[PDB]
This record gives C-alpha cells, sequence and structure tokens, in this order.
C-alpha cells in the first residue's frame, strides 16, 4: 500500500511546517485562503482546456505531448483540492470512496447531450456525513 | 491494497461506456467541454458551501464537523471530476500528480539549489512507452 496523493499533501504540509488528523472546523481566514487556491488553479485549467479547444478549431491536430500543460494544470487542481481536505483535518480517501460508490451506482442512468452521466430513478446520494461521523469517532 | 482515486475513475468511466484509453490520447473537441462543464459545475458548488459555513459563521455559528460534510463532499465531487479529466485523457493522474509532489516538496526543502521544476511532459512521454 503506497501513499496516496491525499497522504502526500499531509506530508506537504507538514514538510512546510504546518495539520489534524480529524475533522476540525476552520477559521474563516482558512476557507477564504482555500477558495483563493482553488479559483487560481481553476482558472489556470480553464486557459489551458480554452488553448487546446482554440487549436482544434483551428484545424490543428493535437499531439500527446500537447496535453503536458493541461494534465500539469489538473494535477496542480488536484493539490490545492486535496489540499482544501487535509486541512479541515479530513480524510479524502474515505470521502472519495463513498462519493465513489454512489457514482457507480449511477451507470443505468440516462445521459446529457454533452455526455454527462445523469442519475437512475431510485439513486441515492453518498453519505459523506456518515463518513466525517466515523472520521471524527 | 485499495484502489487509488484514480483508478477509482477508470472504473466508473469502464462501468458508464465513457472513454477512458489507456494511454495518453489527444481527445476530441466534445470531450474538452465536458470536462469544462463539470469542472465548472463542481467548482461552483464548491463556492456555494464554502459561501454557506462563511455566512454562517459571521452570524456567530460554531460550526461543528459535521458542518463540514456538504463542503467534504463538494470537494470530493471537484477531485471526482477533476480525476476524470485526466483519465479521459488516457492520463495516468497518479503519475502526474507524483511529479507535481515531487517538485513542491522538493521546493519546500530550500528555493533549493539544483532544484528542478515539474516535468509533466516528461511523465506523459513515459507513459506513452510504458
Ligand atoms: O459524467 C459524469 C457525471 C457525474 N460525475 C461525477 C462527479 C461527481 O462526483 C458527481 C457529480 O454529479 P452531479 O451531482 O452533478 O450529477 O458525479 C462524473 O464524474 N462524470
Ligand atoms: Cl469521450
Ligand atoms: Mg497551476
Ligand atoms: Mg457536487
Amino acid at each position: 500500500c503506497p501513499p496516496t496523493n491525499a497522504e502526500r499533501l499531509h506530508e506537504f504540509h507538514r514538510a512546510i511546517g504546518a495539520t489534524p488528523e480529524r475533522p476540525t472546523p476552520p477559521p474563516p481566514e482558512l476557507l477564504r485562503l482555500r477558495q483563493t487556491l482553488l479559483d487560481e488553479e481553476s482558472a489556470e485549467v480553464r486557459a489551458e482546456i480554452d488553448h487546446l479547444l482554440a487549436r482544434q478549431a483551428a484545424g490543428e491536430a493535437l499531439s500527446a505531448g500537447d496535453l503536458a500543460p493541461l494534465a500539469h494544470e489538473l494535477a496542480d487542481l488536484l493539490y490545492v483540492t486535496y489540499g482544501a481536505l487535509d486541512q479541515l483535518g479530513i480524510d479524502a480517501d474515505a470521502v472519495f470512496a463513498e462519493v465513489h460508490r454512489a457514482n457507480l451506482s449511477k451507470a443505468s442512468g440516462p445521459r446529457r447531450a454533452d455526455g454527462k452521466q445523469l442519475k437512475p430513478e431510485g439513486w441515492r446520494p453518498a453519505d459523506v456525513r456518515g463518513v466525517i461521523e466515523r472520521l471524527q469517532h
């Protein structure tokens, strides 16, 4: 069992001499900081997606290597998203596992015109409250 | 050993019949547009939940661990669609994240002399040949 990306963030925060082991209500300034970071990386991802679409619209063919800047920015977005969960003292893997379980159960649902998977009749959402509760004991 | 979150996305896309290439693969524009839309949707929900928490705190509410559940759920949904973009591009998210992490952690050990920025182009080259 190698380290997860969530565990990596925990390692990173310690390394920079900075997070709780259990779910911990944050100060307002912490929430505002995490929002700022999400917005910054999100904007950089958007810029790269826009640029790839623009090159395609121009009639250019994309190589695999052309995807590097987008992949970098998506990983940066992962980094700050995991970063937020870690600062809240929330095990991202525990939450993600439950979100995943409920996502799997969408398979019989219809699809949106753009390709988004939608929810079938009778679908039940992930119980993330339940995850937070057992993480805090 | 549990699957990684990236590996979970592969399972999900296989289950719903969405594209999930084994190796890095230049996508059609339709795929890129969907990834942008999903990122925008989940980032808006995260923003909504952060805003709710802020507004409650401003009114003097003492937040409990349980109060973090909606935000935690939306942050995980944002991870989900971010991993999902990488998976649909056929790019191993764990390999790219590992390189970003190496760079970030390295930078904090200083900026060190001999530090090397994340080389994601290099990771993508190795993925093509694994
Ligand atoms: O095509 C899809 C549709 C949904 N999701 C995921 C991301 C989130 O975890 C969640 C959000 O879906 P909605 O609640 O917006 O329907 O399901 C995808 O990854 N791809
Ligand atoms: Cl696709
Ligand atoms: Mg960035
Ligand atoms: Mg959501």
